[PDB]
């Protein structure tokens, strides 16, 4: 298990660097703005890694709280949501978190089960509004816009969804997959949700104004 938060906090560290030094001497505005999102998202996930090298696993799920709002603030700016709109996904993502952490903390089963229940619904609504609201919004735009978008939003969609299913099946759920096993899987999807994500963002030309 030592190894997955080594090897996690090493690819957080290195994509961090990555980006950080990538971003450098970047004068485009709007671009600016991309680079600061995504290297701030691996910074953070970074930190806590590191912390749990040093040290329960609640520091990754503080990292999630800050994490998961940023993504998501990124994919909006991509395809120019209004404010409205961004609001009620951050508001919906901190429920989804908040309630995710307030049923990890009632010990009966009926209560439990429905705070993880209207956390799943925050994050449906989470992943409708990106697949359905924020596509049509992002066909209407420059291709380069349209076509990154899909490609982060199917990355996000599918990664994203795999978090419930770990978590029930894990120490948290059921009890059926080992707390060092599930350890493997988180480390594995958030470095895919934040290095690969952020990969996938800044080496494509839709962060440019033009
Ligand atoms: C600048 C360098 C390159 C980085 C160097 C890293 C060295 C370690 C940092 C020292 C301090 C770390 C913070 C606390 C640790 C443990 C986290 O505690 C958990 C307990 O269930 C979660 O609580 C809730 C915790 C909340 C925290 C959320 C994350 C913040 C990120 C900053
Ligand atoms: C870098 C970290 C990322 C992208 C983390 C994402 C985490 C989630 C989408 C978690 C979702 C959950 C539910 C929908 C139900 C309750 C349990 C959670 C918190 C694991």
């Amino acid at each position: 298990e030592w190894i997955w938060l080594a090897l996690g906090t090493a690819l957080m560290g290195l994509g961090t660097l990555y980006f950080l030094v990538k971003g450098m001497g970047v004068s485009d505005p709007d671009a600016k703005k991309f680079y600061a999102i995504t290297t701030l998202v691996p910074a953070i996930a970074f930190t806590m890694y590191l912390s749990m090298l040093l040290g329960i696993y609640w520091a990754r799920y503080a990292s999630w709280l800050f994490t998961t709002p940023l993504l998501l603030l990124d994919l909006a700016l991509l395809v120019d949501a209004d404010q409205g709109t961004i609001l009620a996904l951050v508001g919906a993502d901190g429920i989804m978190i908040g309630t995710g952490l307030v049923g990890a903390l009632t010990k009966v089963y009926s209560y439990r089960f429905v705070w993880w229940a209207i956390s799943t619904a925050a994050m449906l609504y989470i992943l409708y509004v990106l697949f359905f609201g924020f596509t049509s919004k992002a066909e209407s735009m420059r291709p380069e816009v349209a076509s990154t978008f899909k490609v982060l939003r199917n990355v996000t969609v599918v990664l994203w969804s795999a978090y419930p299913v770990v978590w029930l099946i894990g120490s948290e759920g059921a009890g059926i997959v080992p707390l060092n096993i599930e350890t493997l899987l988180f480390m594995v999807l958030d470095v895919s949700a934040k290095v690969g994500f952020g990969l996938i963002l800044l080496r494509s030309r839709a962060i440019f104004g033009e």
